[PDB]
């Protein structure tokens, strides 16, 4: 659980830095794009340079097993029995 | 079954009652965001706050989990014996 | 594979008559809408009614679980013998 | 690994030259567009030709189910021991 929190955090702060620095965005914009898109939301305008398409592309290829290994954990061993055991 | 739906439902409360209040939505499109965005849709504008922005970050971490795992019984509990044993 | 399929055409199907006549869609984009939806794929503008959005809420919920059943059996039931085979 | 690996690319490429060639794409863009809708982050428009919109229809069908295929042999069958055994 520890683990994978620190492979999802590194891998979110790698995506805020590239998308402040070559996509412009403020921080806690990059972040945003980074979250929704990893986690396939995507309630975003695509990245405007094909420096971030690219990037954009092997960044989800990479990085989406990770976050929702994550969020299995996340929900399905820490909320489970947090909820389930009130229960 | 029930309880799955209720915490579903609770999570869908908050988001209604966050969005409405800070993103200035009317309920509908509160609990429209917060619905698409849990079930990784997004066919929406992202928040424009900064306050907006952090708490759909925390609130999909969260709330992916409990809404698939509600998802999965509602088609695969409940329709299924409906739908199956017509066949 | 057959029942999934039509539980999956009929699904698509009331949605492509829902958004033609509610949403004013011509069929072939109220199709797309209802497709890209189910699939959360999402690369849509969000319904303009409040009709509209309350039926998509409930939409996702039942039919989502049913779609991604079906496209389980469509690559992983028809296109791997298929393909492995070959291999 | 290897084998979805090929039928991935194939995919992918195939997309590349429908939407480059129907759609007016420029390569790159028409790569992003087929990369983030099969993999259901989606954040653009949509396509704009009834044609575009039926093959897109028919390519999230039979594409998903590899994609995803492949991610999960990517993160966890490439990512993980390298990972995980460091640890
Ligand atoms: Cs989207
Ligand atoms: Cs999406």
């Amino acid at each position: 659980f520890q683990v994978l929190f620190v492979l999802t955090i590194l891998t979110l702060i790698s995506g805020t830095i590239f998308y402040s620095t070559v996509e412009g965005l403020r921080p806690i914009d990059a972040l945003y794009f980074s979250v929704v898109t990893l986690t396939t939301v995507g309630e975003t305008p695509p990245p405007q340079t094909d420096f971030g398409k690219i990037f954009t592309i092997l960044y989800i290829f990479i990085g989406i097993g990770l976050v929702f290994g994550f969020i299995h954990k996340l929900a399905v061993n820490v909320q489970l029995p947090s909820i389930l055991s009130n229960l």
